[PDB]
């Protein structure tokens, strides 16, 4: 038994919910939440930007320190840190970039490092402002994490046809 509440269930591992990841990583603190991120750790926008302002800039501070000294992730990688006010730890993890041309093939890569950990709340890899589409997101998700993952859609039309066209 674990404390997400309100998530329809998809598989026996993969559940989603219409929310704020960064409001419910404030309810719930879990043990993990994972970052949309990008190589370089700049969490400008999208869902990285909302989870650093949520942590008043210290995950970018503690991002910055981690670039310096490892340099970039790999697109396809992640690395653990910090979960600052929000969660134990964050997992930054990096989708393909379409917008940047970045090979789409490479998502299932970003979703297996998903599987070193029991539990994750994550928001949709390389969804939103990395320019994939959901629905195909979605699909290497169930096909790729066989850990407990806890998806919150920000957006409710999407969550919608999300849910609605799930096979
Ligand atoms: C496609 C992504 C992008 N996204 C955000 O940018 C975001 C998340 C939480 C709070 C926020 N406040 C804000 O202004 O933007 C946000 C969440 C979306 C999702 O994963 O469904």
């Amino acid at each position: 038994v674990n404390s997400f509440s309100g998530y329809l269930k998809l598989t026996d591992n993969v559940y989603i919910k219409n929310a704020d990841i960064v409001e419910e990583a404030k309810k719930v603190k879990p043990t993990v939440v994972v970052n949309a991120a990008n190589v370089y750790l700049k969490h400008g926008g999208g869902v990285a930007g909302a989870l650093n302002k949520a942590t008043n800039n210290a995950m970018q501070v503690e991002s910055d320190d981690y670039i310096a000294t490892n340099g970039p992730l790999k697109v396809g990688g992640s690395c653990v840190l910090s979960g600052h006010n929000l969660a134990k730890h964050c997992l930054h993890v990096v989708g393909p970039n379409v917008n940047k041309g970045e090979d789409i093939q490479l998502l299932k890569s970003a979703y297996e490092n998903f599987n070193q950990h029991e539990v994750l709340l994550a928001p949709l890899l390389s969804a939103g402002i990395f320019g994939a589409d959901p629905i195909h997101s979605l699909r290497v998700c169930v096909d790729t994490v066989r850990t407990n993952v806890y998806l919150a859609v920000f957006d409710k039309n999407l969550y919608d046809k999300l849910v609605s066209s799930f096979l």
